[PDB]
């Protein structure tokens, strides 16, 4: 049956059709809803679960292009069963692996940044054997995507899982990260999200030069051996210094931040097949940009500091203060790439530009996924226009999806 | 289902182990291949039968008869048959006081919705099922108003006007709250007053209320008892307790001239015990900051009261990027914060009340094996990622007795 929602500022209802192509489960059931668990519940898959899932992809992109059941897409489907049969995997056309992977994006419920999934940069890398190899496809990739600050979409895909033994992987979390240090006392030197990544890579031979903002090496895992390190040459890594339109005292708090936002340790599955190397990377949201969490000393928060040299009353939570320094450091933020012209965001176009795009997607694909949950900013959520969105969330194919860790599945040698 | 679920806070790392969701007895909307956890609502005749009402009936005396520790009891299985007797003769039944109470208790510790479920249990419950017509109504309506006041120190309460029969003799409070601001319609398309309740604003008019037309005229109330026209009735203006929104730095914020009711007493939802449905049951509380909804005012023409505060903080409001809606909106809600407190009156901010909402769901996890929550709604309108709750995973799930919508009631009366 289709699906209304309904926008409850402007009261435009839009009806769902997409979600009845859905057949990947969303972890919810009729009697409970876990839309805000965040991974809701061995990965090798066999022949006899593979080519169905082949099949539905090669379908549906022999659809994308207007010749569904065309001579080209009769033989490519017999084409992908013959290598199947005789090989347990299957390899995709070029042209598939783009289609593929602009269509995760597109298929990314939790993506307020979709109206631009199909211009998307897609860097083949399934030729890639060693680490040395990862690291000089992801180099390439970061210096096109940066741009000189004129930021641009991109993902490089390195080879499809086999037997699982052999996989491909990039150990950090994003291309570009800062290191952070847990300290004597306790509290924490640079970004405090990466401790755990940070003592892996001092134990892998990393020396450390224990700053706040140290760019982490690279760590890469190709064909299932040992993973090596890399540093990004420090020129490629577009940097943005933070400083406040108003606040002539926020540059002396000595923060930055990075420009480009890659993210590198999620999934790609296409048509069966899944890509447990693939980075890939846009520009900020400025409400992403994590800076409000390092320490300015050794007891006070960015949240706090600010608020401190705002001279706020924080001795009540009522007086707000938490609220006014969350959005000078926004500010701060938007102020920052906008003045060194390196592409961002602002959560109000953003989710603007949102809405617009499902406009579109329910014009001309029936639907849109979309997880409220997530679409909706970390601040200031009700100003915003998803807020008042209602949304359908169901997951489509190709995806990007979560795996392990891969110091938890990892046997050395 | 599988017995045991999850929930993982990503801030603390605590992780929480759900067995109540077992009890959950009616559909969420979602299903294995789709989510509606953001749809707002994922014939008058069609009341429950012999057959549906017998065991939804058992299902909450049993459920209370366990909560007093005396389930099984001889007063358990006399309760039991006293109930089966009247379903049976007369096609319903009659909640005994301490039922009623608890049921009242408990569609409020159900509510998924609400962050201010920490109170649940300090509730009063008024009982008004001997209630016949709408000046009765009005009488109970009237004592319940100055009861959760109680010159600004407000006590959470309840009023319970008798339950459906028929579905032609309903007990309905046509008001959406029981204090709500008159909004009127221009006729150059502007707004005066409180747009969100233009349309019932004009129920009135057409029901013969004559408007102040000012900007804060406190609508009248408009009661239904026993399935009757509903009736106009003005509540004392002396019970209605008012708070003018000042601002502790800016001078300027009180030539606003804006000002907020205390009391938030909604009045248009069902509540629905041991499958009886009572129609009309005003509850209230006190307000979280966020709520009180000044902000949509017009100062002037096409000015709302975002962007009146932004242009008297002298913000640049070309471009977005500059955050001039966020940093108005802060400053917003800092002054109705500070105008409560200063007048004594009863309000909570964000952060306070999702902190306390976060200390009740791992109280109830622990001596009631769950609770209920709607994320989407748990976390507030502004700031969230910097509350509690924001980083808190939640299971969502229909528990009864419950609180739940109904139609407006002017869609479906037979007018005599
Ligand atoms: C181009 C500008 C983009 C913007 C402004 C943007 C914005 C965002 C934001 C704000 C989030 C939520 C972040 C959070 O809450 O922590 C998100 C999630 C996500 N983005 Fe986009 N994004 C962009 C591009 C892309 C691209 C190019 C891809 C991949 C091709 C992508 C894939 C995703 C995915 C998969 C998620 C979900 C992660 C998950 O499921 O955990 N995004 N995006
Ligand atoms: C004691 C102080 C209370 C506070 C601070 C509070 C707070 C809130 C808030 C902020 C919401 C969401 C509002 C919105 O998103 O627009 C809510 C919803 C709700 N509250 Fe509470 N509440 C309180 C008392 C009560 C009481 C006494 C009852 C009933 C006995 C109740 C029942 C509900 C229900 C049923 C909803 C959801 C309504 C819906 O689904 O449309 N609340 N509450
Ligand atoms: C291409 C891209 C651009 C952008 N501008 N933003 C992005 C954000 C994510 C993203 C956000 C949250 C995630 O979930 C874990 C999490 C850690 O911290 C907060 N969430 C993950 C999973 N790797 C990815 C992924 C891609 C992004
Ligand atoms: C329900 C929900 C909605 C949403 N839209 N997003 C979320 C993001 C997280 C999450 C989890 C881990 C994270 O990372 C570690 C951490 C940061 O702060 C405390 N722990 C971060 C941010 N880094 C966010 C958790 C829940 C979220
Ligand atoms: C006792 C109580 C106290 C309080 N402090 N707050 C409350 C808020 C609601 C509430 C919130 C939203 C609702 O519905 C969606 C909505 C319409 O407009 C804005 N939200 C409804 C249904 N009437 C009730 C209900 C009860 C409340
Ligand atoms: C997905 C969602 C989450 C949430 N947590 N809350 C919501 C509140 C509304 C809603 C509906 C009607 C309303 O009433 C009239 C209106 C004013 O502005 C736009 N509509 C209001 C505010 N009064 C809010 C709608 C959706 C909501
Ligand atoms: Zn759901």
């Amino acid at each position: 049956r289709f699906l209304k929602v309904k926008n409850w500022e402007t009261e435009v209802v839009l009806t769902d059709t997409l979600h009845l192509k859905s057949t990947l489960e969303t972890g919810c059931t009729e009697y409970i809803c876990m839309g805000s668990i965040m991974h809701p519940s061995e990965d090798v898959a066999t022949k006899d679960q593979l080519f169905p899932l082949a099949k539905e992809f090669i379908d549906q992109y022999y659809s994308s292009i207007k010749r569904f059941g065309s001579k080209a897409h009769m033989e490519r489907l017999e084409e992908v069963n013959k290598e199947i049969d005789t090989t347990s995997t299957y390899q995709l056309k070029d042209t598939e692996l783009i289609y593929g992977a602009k269509h995760a994006w597109r298929n990314a419920s939790r993506c307020v940044g979709r109206i631009q999934w199909s211009k998307l940069q897609v860097f083949d890398a399934r030729d890639c054997t060693t680490a040395h190899g990862m690291f000089n496809y992801i180099c390439n990739h970061v210096k096109y995507a940066t741009n000189k600050g004129n930021l641009r979409s991109a993902i490089t895909i390195f080879p499809q899982r086999t037997d699982g033994k052999h996989d491909f992987r990039v150990w950090n979390s994003q291309l570009i990260r800062y290191a952070g240090y847990k300290q004597p006392d306790g509290s924490t030197l640079g970004d405090p999200a990466n401790v755990q990544f940070t003592e892996i890579c001092i134990q892998q031979g990393w020396k450390p030069p224990r700053g706040r903002f140290d760019v982490l090496p690279l760590l890469l895992q190709a064909n299932g051996n040992d993973p090596e390190l890399f540093q990004i040459p420090p020129e490629l890594v577009l940097e943005v210094p933070i400083r406040h339109p108003k606040f002539e005292w926020f540059k002396d708090l000595g923060l930055k931040w990075y420009g480009l936002p890659a993210v590198s340790n999620m999934l790609l599955e296409i048509g069966g097949l899944e890509f447990s190397a693939c980075p890939f990377s846009g520009w900020y949201m400025g409400t992403e940009i994590g800076v409000r969490d390092y320490c300015d000393n050794s007891r006070y928060n960015i949240l706090e500091e600010v608020a401190k040299k705002m001279n706020l009353d924080m001795r009540k939570t009522s007086s707000l203060w938490k609220d006014q320094a969350l959005v000078e450091i926004n500010i701060a933020v938007l102020y920052s790439f906008q003045s060194d012209k390196v592409t961002i965001v602002d959560h109000h176009s953003a989710t603007e530009s949102f809405i617009k795009h499902m406009e579109n997607e329910y014009r001309c694909r029936g639907g849109c996924p979309a997880d409220w949950v997530w679409i909706v900013p970390p601040m200031s959520g009700s100003i915003t226009p998803v807020f008042h969105q209602e949304m359908l969330n169901y997951r489509l194919t190709p995806s990007f999806e979560y795996q392990p860790d891969p110091w938890n599945t990892h046997v050395w040698k």
